[PDB]
This record gives C-alpha cells, sequence and structure tokens, in this order.
C-alpha cells in the first residue's frame, strides 16, 4: 500500500504545517500537524476542556463506529516550544492520503496548554519519530507510520515542505518526479527517539564550505533552523544590523535586509537554503525589525533541522531495519 497527501502551510510565514487525516467511522477529518520530532497521534475531541478549544475542529469518538477505549491509558507530553497536552486513548481507525491503519492509538486531549488553545488552524499532531518516544502508559503506543510500516510498498515516508507553498507527504513510496540530481542517504541514531543525523558542514551565501560535522534531528514540527551558536554567529554577521535580541528571544535584522542563503551538507552533497526562506517577517505588526530563521540551538541541548532547512529538500525518512535519512534538492 501507499498513502499521498498534500500539506498546507497554517499562515503566510509557514509557522507550521497541516495536513488532513481521516479518523473513525465515518470519517471524521482533522488537520494534524505531522511531527517528526514526537511520537504521539493526539487531537482536540469532544473530551478537551470547553474553555481550551476555540475554533479546532474536534474528533469525538463517540460518534465513531469503530472507536474503543483503550482501558486505562493516558499520555501527557512537553514540546520542545514548552507548550503540552495530556488525556486518555482509544484506538481507532486512521488514514492519511489513502492509507488506512486499524487500530491505532488516537489520543484524545483532555487539556492543552494555551499556544494549542490559541491556534485556531492546528486539529492535533501526528507524530513521526520513533515509537520509543511515544508517551502513552502503562502500554506504550506505536506511531501511525510504524503501525502502517509492514503494509506499505517500501518501508518509507518522504517530506516535500513547500516555501509559502502547499507540499506533500507521501508514505510508502518515492516519487522520482519531486526531486533533482539524486537522493544522498545518511546515517541515523535512533538512541534518542529522534531522526538524529550528522550534517557535514555548512556555507555562508557564496562563502566556502566549512567541514564541520553538526549532529542534529531532522523536525518537520519545530519551524525553524536551530545549529551551533558560532555556525548561527557566522551566518547573521552577513547581514547588516542583525543582532541577537535577548528581550525579542532570536535573531532579528532589518526588514530592509537581503538575507543571504545558507547551505549544509548531507555527506559529499549541499543543500541550499535560500536566503528569503529565513525571513520570519516583523516581530510584531508594523515592525521594522525581523525575525531570523536560523537561530542558535545553544539552550537547547541538540541542534533541530526544522522546517526553514527541510523546505529546500526533499526528504526521505527510511525506517529499514536500519533506518536512515535521505536529502535531494529540488
Amino acid at each position: 500500500s501507499t498513502g499521498s497527501a498534500t500539506t498546507t502551510p497554517i499562515d503566510s510565514l509557514d509557522d507550521a504545517y497541516i495536513t488532513p487525516v481521516q479518523i473513525g467511522t465515518p470519517a471524521q477529518t482533522l488537520n494534524l500537524d505531522f511531527d517528526t520530532g514526537s511520537s504521539d497521534l493526539w487531537v482536540f475531541s469532544s473530551e478537551t476542556t470547553a474553555s481550551e478549544v476555540d475554533g479546532q475542529t474536534i474528533y469525538t469518538p463517540s460518534k465513531s463506529t469503530t472507536a474503543k477505549l483503550l482501558s486505562g491509558a493516558t499520555w501527557s507530553i512537553s514540546y520542545g516550544d514548552g507548550s503540552s497536552s495530556s488525556g486518555d486513548v482509544y484506538t481507532d481507525t486512521v488514514s492519511v492520503g489513502g492509507l488506512t491503519v486499524t487500530g491505532q492509538a488516537v489520543e484524545s486531549a483532555k487539556k492543552v496548554s494555551s499556544s494549542f488553545t490559541e491556534d485556531s488552524t492546528i486539529d492535533g499532531l501526528l507524530g513521526l519519530a520513533f515509537s520509543t518516544l511515544n508517551t502513552v502508559s502503562p502500554t506504550q503506543q506505536k506511531t501511525f507510520f510504524d503501525n502502517a510500516k509492514a503494509s506499505l510498498d517500501s518501508p518509507v515516508f518522504t517530506a516535500d515542505l513547500g516555501y509559502h507553498a502547499p507540499g506533500t507527504y507521501n508514505f510508502g513510496f518515492i516519487d522520482t518526479t519531486a526531486y533533482t540530481g539524486s537522493i544522498t542517504y545518511t546515517a541515523v541514531s535512533t538512541k534518542q527517539g529522534f531522526w538524529e543525523w550528522t550534517s557535514t558542514g555548512y556555507a555562508v551565501g557564496s562563502g566556502t564550505f566549512k567541514s564541520t560535522s553538526i549532529d542534529g534531528i531532522a523536525d518537520t514540527g519545530t519551524t525553524l533552523l536551530y545549529l551551533p551558536a558560532t555556525v548561527v554567529s557566522a551566518y547573521w554577521a552577513q547581514v547588516s544590523g542583525a543582532k541577537s535580541s535577548s528581550s525579542v528571544g532570536g535573531y532579528v535584522f532589518p526588514c530592509s535586509a537581503t538575507l543571504p542563503s545558507f547551505t549544509f551538507g548531507v555527506g559529499s552533497a549541499r543543500i541550499v537554503i535560500p536566503g528569503d526562506y529565513i525571513d520570519f517577517g516583523p516581530i510584531s505588526t508594523g515592525s521594522s525589525s525581523c525575525f531570523g530563521g536560523i537561530q542558535s540551538s545553544a539552550g537547547i541541548g541538540i541542534n533541530i533541522f526544522g522546517d526553514v532547512a527541510l523546505k529546500a529538500a526533499f526528504v526521505v525518512f527510511n525506517g529499514a531495519t536500519t533506518p536512515t535519512l535521505g536529502f535531494a534538492s529540488k
């Protein structure tokens, strides 16, 4: 089997991407944030505290003839941006782009933090990291991909995120028309539960490539590119007037600037992020200070190849017995 679904930016900045997901019988379609940095499929629901729902589409398990309470199971998750959610668990039929999994754990939110309530465009998350990170207790549950894997034509999924435009998540096949050149594959460590890999270096604009190992994660659920402070300083030094602002929370730059590209290495291959991809717009409406798309990871503990980086590539998440990642230009 295969599946293919379009993923759409939630706003004009590409802060996140939403993909329609069919849950239950008859189908209830929710728009979920596919997140290769986490491993829970959770949804706003008829159980979510009413004051914490503001415009999201909810899953109502009592209206699904295939829903079953997973007795005794609870979940609770916190994300790198400080947001969180928690609740109980049903199993139900879940379909993405024509690919169907029966008995998928659908984690129903009883509580969500304010940032979720305040974002009416995201109805939940669909985790695509390794199932070792799934938070369901006392019986850990498998991700949608883990459940689908054995049925897929090939045990892979691909992320093809658009810049200010829709893109595609495919399951079970590589679309050889979706990229240019060749796909360069690179080793993955699953020891932290992430799609963790080592970039071979970087360049700023037309500058020379610096060969240096940068361990980080391929994370579709993180908006920006978070790299070591040395790398980030080297980038922003090429933008007149850019500076790190503690009050704003990162590097800002004059909105009048033209940003240089940023290149990262994948083995001997190179992925070029155009400068425009690094502009996240005014820090507040009407400001002439703009927020940068490359930020320091120093306070995180891990480097994160988020959407800024991934949207410059066609990315293969190869879930074979020994997982690997592939990157191609497009």
